[PDB]
């Protein structure tokens, strides 16, 4: 069946749209190549629309039945528990989409009479309707990105009253049950200090290890009905509250199978057959589903002891090699295989013998060393996105701040350090803003962070060595510099030379601000302060940060202030 049918109706936006860089001071300080920085909008969304657009054939064959039984097996042990309204709204995003029907994010979070009442409402029409498909906008994403231009993706998602409603039913079951069936293959779970610690701890497990990553094209096109049925078995095998276990039918049968599309202007736009990308299980379900056809694509490809790494749709592969030609072979087998179970390949996958080589979740291994010149393993990637996006946020006030976010995950980065630091701290020094929480993702959901407390989250991230890391990579240290000339970014001297001046500015604030002078910037000096453990890193509650995946899930994952 097609992925989507149109009616013609255009993709509309619900005001107006900026896609180029502004020219301002600060966002210039960083990034001065302004006309190389774009951000998508509805005007290149009906090449998108063209993208994503096709028939899906699909062929299920023994493997795949086999794994399915084995993932469902350990589904089965899984209970799950519906969430109260109450905690449903506490989960909701303050600037998550209002709802059609009056009411808005403030109003949920705030348990609104009108909210609730609605939300209510929402839930026994779940409950009593199994069938009446579920309306859903459609819309452009405004992403930045650097030139060398990508068409707008496009998101799907249902009101607020629906959303809330998913989460009642499936939040548990989307926290728990990847871990449950996945086990060590579930990519969320991890920090990306363990997540490097999974990668050269399997990469050293085997003989002669051979990796690669697998590119999907346009993924969430190529979910079928049939897939998000085979999803839903797997749901089923839960422990289950029956309100939840109808819930799920009604969901999947109303909304996540498949559904009508309006624009933001009110008017029917088509018709979708393939998963949603605002819905709260497209994560799991886009993991659970690219584990399942990968799982039984090695299977056909007689693939020798496999270990997979799922995040969504993005997958890397470790294996046994059973020798170069032998390795291209079982690839191309591998491919076949992905392709019958309707999941063809991007660029054709690589088998790769060196795992600094392999990108997976845009992210490769890299080397430094610590304080003592121990070897430390880390995840880095090409710095050009975060700094075009960190450019446009500051130029821009934007709704999450990926600089932030940056500098939580790639903390240990020497782009992350001395330009992404350096820049932020200067500017929210200057600003008397270093306290004040700002809104970042991490693994897809919403969490309100201070600046000030960047010390001691990095610590609990990455150890004490994420603020001694030197003697960097020369394939690193070459492609930062590189990408700082292609953007007209100032170069590391001057980021240096910035970075003691916020340092010394810092560390005559005292307190918080001086902790991280002390620990953030200890790098820019020769004079190095002794680094302790920060006694607030202990105390802090990372529960909730890396468990699951809630990418395009409508989640907050911060605390809600009693009323
Ligand atoms: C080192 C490292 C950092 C991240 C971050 C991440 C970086 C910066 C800020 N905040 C973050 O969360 C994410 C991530 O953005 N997750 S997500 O669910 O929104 C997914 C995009 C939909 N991921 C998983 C991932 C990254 C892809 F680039 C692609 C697919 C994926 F699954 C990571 C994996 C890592 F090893």
């Amino acid at each position: 069946s097609m992925s989507y049918t149109w009616t013609g109706a255009l993709i509309t936006p619900c005001a107006a749209e900026e896609s180029k860089l502004p020219i301002n001071p600060l966002s210039n300080s960083l990034l001065r190549h302004h006309n190389m920085v774009y951000a998508t909008t509805s005007r290149s969304a009906s090449l998108r629309q063209k993208k994503v657009t096709f028939d899906r054939l699909q062929v299920l064959d023994d493997h795949y039945r086999d794994v399915l039984k084995e993932m469902k097996a350990k589904a089965s042990t899984v209970k799950a528990k519906l969430l109260s309204i109450e905690e449903a709204c506490k989960l909701t995003p303050p600037h998550s989409a209002k709802s059609k029907f009056g009411y808005g994010a403030k109003d949920v979070r705030n348990l609104s009479s009108r909210a609730v009442n609605h939300i209510r409402s929402v839930w026994e029409d779940l409950l009593e309707d199994t069938e009446t498909p579920i309306d859903t906008t459609i819309m452009a994403k405004s992403e930045v990105f650097c030139v060398q231009r990508k068409p707008a993706r496009l998101i799907v998602f249902p009101d607020l009253g629906v959303r809330v409603c998913e989460k009642m039913a499936l939040y548990d079951v989307v926290s728990t049950l990847p871990q449950a069936v996945m086990g060590s293959s579930y990519g969320f779970q991890y920090s990306p200090k363990q997540r490097v610690e999974f990668l050269v701890n399997t990469w050293k497990s085997k003989k002669c290890p051979m990796g690669f990553s697998y590119d999907t094209r346009c993924f969430d096109s190529t979910v079928t009905e049939s897939d998000i049925r085979v999803e839903e078995s797997i749901y089923q095998c839960c422990d289950l509250a029956p309100e939840a276990r109808q819930a799920i039918r009604s969901l999947t049968e109303r909304l996540y199978i498949g559904g009508p599309l309006t624009n933001s202007k009110g008017q029917n736009c088509g018709y979708r057959r393939c998963r949603a990308s605002g819905v709260l299980t497209t994560s799991c379900g886009n993991t659970l589903t690219c584990y399942l056809k990968a799982t039984a694509a090695c299977r056909a490809a007689k693939l020798q002891d496999c270990t997979m790494l799922v995040n969504g749709d993005d997958l890397v592969v470790i294996c046994e090699s059973a020798g170069t030609q032998e390795d291209a072979a079982a690839l191309r087998a591998f491919t076949e295989a992905m392709t019958r179970y309707s999941a063809p390949p991007g660029d054709p996958p690589q088998p790769e013998y060196d795992l600094e080589l392999i990108t997976s979740c845009s992210s490769n291994v890299s080397v430094a060393h610590d304080a003592s010149g121990k070897r430390v393993y880390y995840l880095t990637r090409d710095p050009t996105t975060p700094l075009a996006r960190a450019a446009w946020e500051t130029a821009r006030h934007t709704p999450i701040n990926s600089w932030l976010g940056n500098i939580i995950m790639y903390a240990p980065t020497l782009w992350a350090r001395m330009i992404l630091m350096t820049h932020f701290f200067s500017i929210l020094l200057a600003q008397e803003q270093l306290g004040k929480a700002l809104d970042c993702q991490i693994y897809g959901a919403c969490y309100s962070i201070e600046p000030l407390d960047l010390p001691q989250i990095i610590e609990r991230l990455h150890g004490l060595s994420a603020f001694t890391l030197h003697s960097y990579s020369p394939g690193e240290i070459n492609r930062v510099a590189s990408c700082l000339r292609k953007l007209g970014v100032p170069p590391l001297r001057t980021w240096r030379h910035r970075a003691r001046s916020v340092r010394a500015k810092l560390l005559s604030q005292g307190g918080r601000a001086a902790i991280c002078g002390r620990y953030l910037f200890n790098w820019a000096v020769r004079t190095k302060l002794k680094l302790t453990p920060i006694p607030a890193a202990s105390q802090l509650d990372l529960s909730g940060w890396f468990v699951a995946g809630y990418s395009g899930g409508d989640i907050y994952h911060s605390l809600s202030r009693a009323r």
